[PDB]
């Protein structure tokens, strides 16, 4: 559990559609040095291949972030955005903008008068429309939440965009430390999932997998969650039960779980997706997915928070997955 | 000075807590200039800078507004009650700086996909292990630090309010010339719970002109027209009620003499500046108020015109040194 | 001593109108150990009891919350406006006690404050005029002490009387001590703060300390209130609160082995204490509080363990301060 990789995987800039600003260079480099051969394509996926034999499997990690973009700028040299993904305009109320203009970073602040949009100005230091675009804003400039990592003891910690740059940090690792395992494998580090899941089904289309694995986040149980929610912090990685899940590809997650002892928890999921994964089962002739997921609270917003325990077995038993899996039958 | 200026205004001391860093930093770099320099039970930082007359008193108060800890609830999540004029929309997914037994410790506010439900995060999973960090009911804590220049004159910044015309009246103080005024410089306490810091410092120095150097409203979005002042141009004086004619007409002198921009804004009511309890202290004191205007009060983004403070440091010293004796019945 | 609690409980007197049982009552028991003992120009009873120093006020409302009588009807009923924190709510089905010339006189408020009536049995205007019903009549709730059990009752106008008897009690048992202390038994408080005020100026004192009620867990409170019952005297913590003198009580109780409760006061706190602290050249205050439910109703109920904590504190408090540094 690299704190410091974690961190700067959390934070390299890359908001959906825009995953080229930052993170991608990450993710290729990190991968070149144990894959046998590293692609991007067409859309900005990163596609890390891992010889095997059989059978071939897919997992995939979305490398975007949800932001914002500049509508328009006015005489005064206000900034009106608008969302990329799902943003909260709660979550914009007395808060710092990391925009990616011409001249470089820079930030902005959504003000409070002394919600829905367009009653979301930012402010950037300016005076006038003019001023605003010397510094380098234009329209299409695009934000992000301005990065914060919060360490708040041993285990738990709180930052923007654990979501889901958490999971890729986690798959990362699983790849880095992967031993010996006779599955061909494809380790993807996808675009544009917060927009639509079109990345994953992009590249699961071009690897044609048959097996194939999300690492997503999902919600843990949290304050006012009034029960609904099953996952906990600390209590370990989960992995999805449901339509979108493969039974006999899920029998054998918990299996590795009970053999290498690394606690799992459950997550009724009676719908798909949002994670890549809904795509990656309807792809061509079929795939068979299965869902791991890093349990986080206040999903969404500047302060998500997770536990660095669930981050190592999920790591743990990503890697145990990949060396353990062999030829099978997955027809349900 | 962007060193110095950072430093006051992230220096800890909520209301009632200033003992907790802005008090020292305050006491420190005035005993360099100050004649003298002491703090009463309530913590204000009063420095004399002797004279012959009039009598005045300047202050800035140095509390911010923050947030306690009413309890700590099994699973270790905190319940906190506001101190001073803090809302409860800039708290939800936002970072908050507590001073616990063992130090300095985060916690972050949630949300889910009127204080009652906002509950603060610090990472136990018990209320013994809450606990255990440091958290006791009654810890405070104020919005965590995060200063962003945006560029060469604007900045935005918590506790704009009041600790940036904290800083400016320090830097005047610092640059004072010859004075024939008799002048006493004050770090109040208290003022966002009901300016109960500037009253006793009032009236134990008992001065015949006040002067109040807070913050004010700025032209922004959604404002209607109703904000007079703007950032950029220049410190802000109010006319009204409250504030003196004859000191204010000096004070409109002063300006023009040293060429210092000098905004005007209406102010038909006492407000809720120091200025207020000063000019009703004892037998009446003529006073006035000097204001750096900033917008987004209240919350984590307040935000400044640094050619503002500027001019406000220099309009401070410049009245501090052409006072002399006058009569201010109006 | 339930009976002398229950009769500075019982004693008359709402905001302005001390005068009309507990200030004598006050005075009186107060004067069999102060060294002095005075009333000032606004009913505040000031007790001196002759020390060194520091000089400490230590202050509890003789003040009840009540009514006062607008207007009598052709009817004979009255219609009367809140003297203080009166809720209608708490008037529905209530018996009122008012003080004519001719004497105590009771009231019912039968089955906003436009439609609350009070009935006091008579038929005309006249009539009500002629059994003592005066335009300004002040009234209490009806006196109605309940001990459920062996340490807990309940009763109207625990507050702020209960605080008012633990400091009579604390000052009655008083033993040697070096501070200069000055026993206050305030008036206006539910209307203002008047009176503690007033008293603070002259008096001019370094410490102050405020013995009011709080709010103990109850039915209904969602989990919103610190203090409970049977726990022990509470101090709260906050702006109003003077860090140094906080922490002396800490160790106080400490040594005496008295449990102590503590409350988050985020804002200047309602009590007497509030106008200590900012009085004249400012004060090193904190408060002293005993917990009750159901506050400011005819029902506000305590324990009697706390009382008597509360007492031990009050005591141990004022013998055990001595000189010392309150800036914080």
């Amino acid at each position: 559990v690299d704190w410091k990789l974690m961190q700067e995987i959390i934070e390299a800039p890359g908001v959906s559609g825009y995953e080229h600003l930052g993170i991608r260079d990450i993710v290729v480099d990190v991968l070149k040095e144990v894959a046998d051969e590293v692609k991007v394509d067409k859309l900005g996926n990163v596609i890390a291949h891992f010889k095997g034999s059989s059978p071939r499997i897919m997992v995939a990690a979305h490398m975007d972030k949800i932001g914002v973009m500049v509508n328009h700028i006015d005489k005064d040299g206000y900034l009106h955005i608008v969302p990329i993904g799902g943003v909260l305009p709660e979550t914009l109320v007395a808060q710092r903008i990391r925009f990616f203009t011409e001249k470089g970073e820079r930030y902005g602040v959504v003000g409070v008068l002394p919600i829905d949009w367009d009653q979301i100005v930012v402010d950037v230091g300016a005076s006038s429309k003019e001023e605003a675009e010397e510094m380098g804003f234009r329209v299409g400039t695009v934000g992000e939440f301005a990065p914060n990592f919060t360490r708040l003891n041993e285990h738990r910690f709180a930052t923007p965009y654990l979501d889901d740059r958490i999971c890729l940090y986690a798959m990362i690792e699983a790849a880095r430390q992967l031993g010996d395992h006779e599955a061909d494998i494809y380790i993807v580090g996808s675009v544009q999932e917060e927009v639509g899941l079109r990345g994953a089904r992009v590249a699961s289309y071009a690897i044609n997998p048959e097996v194939g694995i999300a690492m997503d986040v999902t919600f843990a149980k949290q304050p006012h969650d009034k029960g609904k929610i099953v996952p906990e912090l600390g209590k370990g990685p989960v992995m999805d039960v449901g339509p979108n899940i493969n039974p006999k590809l899920r029998a054998f997650a918990d299996e590795v779980a009970k053999k290498y002892e690394i606690p799992l928890q459950v997550e009724p999921s009676p719908r798909p997706t949002g994670t890549d994964a809904n795509v990656m089962q309807i792809n061509r002739e079929g795939v068979a997915t299965a869902v791991l997921s890093i349990p986080i609270r206040y999903m969404h917003s500047q302060v998500e928070l997770a536990d660095a325990r669930d981050v190592d077995n999920t790591i743990k038993l990503a890697k145990a997955l990949l060396e353990e899996l062999k030829p099978m039958d997955f027809t349900p």
